Parts: structure tokens; sequence; C-alpha cells
């Protein structure tokens, strides 16, 4: 029920915070890949992220988040989930970790303020992945 | 260490929301009341509140957060930890349960956006208690 109960969480960092296309991927056995499990909005493609593979699949290879401060100047970013297309945008990725392993990833766009830096946006999420790996146990 | 690990949440939500006053109260047997355990700023005065005093103390007694949308308007609040003085300023307490049980109480000042809801604000903050409850275990 991670389906019902996350995307409460984004719904509320979309209108408080101005993150956009909240990410959530889990872990599959099966196909060994982080899958998509929730997102932001009212339909997950069941998109998957080897290890490695773009910035999703390196932050849940190496462990450490990943800042993209445009996305435009990145050629690693996939763009795998939401194929978006057409201003200066950003975008973070921290590892969700449970069982002193890294079970997945929770990531978000951001247009960037001015007056904000992406380091504190970093930490937050960071403290929100906490708050979900908590469902998770 | 709730004393090193909250402020770095208060921190942040003080940064990117706008919340004020952040405080944690954590329930002590001793004495039996909540007794402030980290607040938003450089100083904790060790105030403790009974079930049933003050705002605080009803969230605690009736597990149920409270908004207060204007404190200059609301006689039941003590201003008891940060007596404060002299605009239109918005009070939320939040419930913290763990083992089922009401363990103290999150709260937050907040000047309030004609476009944000304070119903938006402590859906938030109960969010931020639960994760707090967790450290808690």
């Amino acid at each position: 029920n991670l389906e019902t109960t996350v995307p409460y969480i984004f719904r509320l960092l979309k209108k408080l915070m101005g993150f956009e296309r909240l990410t959530l991927t889990i872990y599959d056995p099966s196909t060994d890949q982080i899958v998509v499990r929730a997102t932001s909005s009212g339909k997950f493609p069941k998109e998957g992220f080897k290890k490695g593979e773009g910035i999703t699949g390196k932050v849940w290879k190496h462990g450490v988040p990943i800042v993209i401060p445009d996305i435009s100047q990145e050629p690693e970013f996939l763009n795998k989930v939401w194929k978006r297309k057409k201003k200066k945008i950003a975008f973070i990725a921290v590892p969700i970790k449970s069982g002193g392993k890294v079970i997945g990833v929770l990531s978000a766009d951001k247009e960037i303020n001015e007056k904000d830096s992406l380091d504190e946006y970093t930490r937050f999420l960071s403290m929100i992945a906490t708050l979900i790996a908590n469902s998770f146990s």
C-alpha cells in the first residue's frame, strides 16, 4: 500500500514546496531492477532501472544523492519515466536505505528559485526518503 | 540525541517553509508532563504541560491536532515557552503517537499566506511527527 500512502506525501510536497514529478522506485528481485512504485500523477508506468543505468541507477549503485542543476545540460539523464519536453529544471535523486542497504530511490524535479538552494532540497528529500523506508518495515 | 537530530529537521522546515518556533515536547514520567525536548532556537527552556493545560496540553489529552488561526484571538493559548510579543500568526500543534499512545507533541507558528491552507500545513506536520516517533524506537 505504498501506492496509496506515498502519493499523499507527494501531493503535499507538490502543493507546499513546488516539487514536480516525484518518483519512488523500489527494488524488484525478479527483474533485478528498481521499478517505479508510485509517482506524483494519475498513472504509474512500471519502468525500471538497472544498477548504474541513468542518474537514478547511479544513485542506486553508489548509494549517494546526485543533484542535476539543469536537466537540459546532462546527457546521462535518460528522461525514462516522464518523457518531459521543453525552462531551467533541476533534478534530485536520493537513495532509500533500509536494512542498511539501498532498497530503491526517491526523486523529484524542481524549478530553482534564486533564494533557494538544492543542497537544502536534497537534504529534505533524504529526510522524506527516511520516512518512506519506515513504511518499508 | 533528539536534541541534535530534530533541530536539523526544524532548521530545514524554517528555511524551506516559513515555520517558526518549532517545539518538540516529550513525556517525562517523573513530573507527569510533556516537557520541552528540542526547539528551533539556541536555547531550550525546560517548560512542561500537564494534560489539558493550554493548547499543547489539550492536543496531548485528546490526541487530535488543533489549529489556532490567530493566536491573538484565542485566550486558551498560554504563550508559555516562547513568550512572544506584538502580525497575524497561526499556531499548529500535532500529537506524536508511538506504541499507539501519545508520547508528546510537535508544534510550530506560521504567518499564513492567502494562497496556503492550514489544513495542509497541519497534515504536513503530522507527517513530520511520524518521522520523529520513528527516532523514538
